[PDB]
């Protein structure tokens, strides 16, 4: 079982191109990296859990319904009576994609009282990302959960850096990213993030494995000093693939992992992860999923 | 001659299809918030209109200010909040049970006394507010102070615009603030359902100068002291009645501003015509323009 903990939210995706100021039409989709990964993990045929918080509102109900349809365990999703479901307005189109994320929302309001401990304890891998850490009490709550399960579950961290979420608190940002990276067995980061954080004296590496995304150029898997370069919603598909691969591959065969993750990422091209039997025709997937 | 509106200014994300908000896939972005809608109506009727509100320092805040500006609504009294995002509400207008999901920790609910352009409020001959703004502090206390400050110097108009969902857990505070607001108002607008609800809790729903009671599609009623003027609706074929209430408010306020006295018949016929004509226009800003209204004698009384 893989648990994901963090943001679960409505993506209001701009139908047309343009600055958010000018966008007239939005399409509602479930979103939030950990949710996307959790769905991806489930579509790859692994039992997946999501720990998050939604509002007691139609949007919270929607997100829970959408996750349930994907066979993601939703028992760890709590309803906030005081905060509304996370929303972000997304412009994915253009040279400069943008977002307007509403921060005073349910997923940023997680306390330790909100944590389903059965789920965290059942998890072989716990996945979290930096977005959830942007605000307290969820930052504190998540960090305490990760610290706790450290050594009992593999910890996966997607740097998923959104500087906008850290304005006026960039000192704290670096501290929490560093602490989170240090806690992580598996780190996913873009090379932009790697550069940015290392230029800040933060080494971007998992204790077990590091996945560096390279955009068009594909990605890189690093395990100690073994480096596998694999030329090429997809990022979260890729993460789901990595975590599923890590869980499935007895001795962490990096070549197989790489090939599997690339395939899932390729076929994905926010819930874009291919289903298990979309991958049965591929030797690369059977290598991971069936053996 | 200025009419100032104060309160919520937000993005309406309007369901483009029928269904529960849970299930609605597509939302059209429009400017909303009753006082903004009234402010636009006032401007459309040819009267200087200012809106005091607060948006986020974000694209949605910029959008709202720009849309207001396009309508010639003075936007100088709109403050940008560096800590809260622009108001948003997801709205299902269609079906038997229209619904909304209003996000409350947003900029328009974060007004403090420092955010108030006192020059604008002191200039206003009429100041318009509604109950939605009162649902949260600091804006509630701030707005109540603005209204108390100008009581006696400008006419105060209050759209009861009651949204019970905005007051859960604070129903006693709501009744208190609604009563205090009504008691401060010269002009009160309320639906017959609001009148019943509030008056049955010992809150008289009456402005000191004038009360406009809306009866939905059936029309409305204007009350001054003991005088009741019933204004049945015109037998319109409506395109969209979403903006009719705010169009009606705008007409009432412009009418009161323009007429010699509180002539209920002239005011009723004008507000009726504006509302009727608003039904032919889509969306929350449906008030017809002065130039269109001038083609009718009921409007020429007030506007010309």
């Amino acid at each position: 079982l893989i648990a994901s903990i963090g943001e679960l939210l409505i993506d209001l995706i701009s139908v047309e191109e343009g600055d958010l100021k000018d966008v007239r039409l939005f399409e509602k989709h479930p979103g939030g990296a950990p949710a996307n990964v959790a769905v991806g993990v489930s579509r790859l045929g692994v039992k997946s859990s999501l720990i998050s918080k939604v509002g007691n509102d139609p949007f919270g109900e929607y997100l829970i319904e959408e996750l349930s349809k994907e066979n993601v365990d939703t028992r760890g999703i709590v309803k906030d009576e005081k905060k509304h479901t996370g929303i972000v307005f997304v412009q994915l189109k253009g040279a400069s994609p943008s977002f307007l994320l509403y921060d005073d929302v349910a997923y940023f309001n997680m306390t330790l009282n909100d944590i389903n401990w059965d789920i965290v304890e059942e998890a072989k891998i716990v996945n979290f990302g930096s977005v959830i850490l942007a605000r307290n009490p969820s930052r504190e709550t998540v960090m305490k959960v990760i610290k706790k399960i450290k050594g009992s579950s593999l910890i996966a961290f997607d740097v998923n850096l959104r500087l906008d979420l850290w304005r006026g608190q960039e000192e704290e940002m670096i501290k929490v990213l560093e602490e989170s990276i240090k806690l992580a067995d598996i780190v996913k980061a873009s090379e932009e993030e790697v550069l940015y954080l290392e230029n800040q004296g933060v080494e971007v590496k998992g204790s077990m494995l590091t996945a560096i995304t390279l955009g068009p150029k594909g990605c890189r898997l690093i395990k100690n000093e073994t480096v596998v370069d694999v030329p090429s919603g997809a990022g979260d598909a890729f993460m789901a693939a990595l975590l599923v691969g890590i869980l499935k591959l007895k001795g962490l065969d990096l070549l197989k992992l790489g090939k599997f993750a690339n395939l899932v990422a390729a076929l994905s091209t926010a819930w874009s992860t291919p289903r298990k039997d979309e991958l049965l025709k591929y030797k690369e997937a059977r290598e991971v999923l069936a053996e």
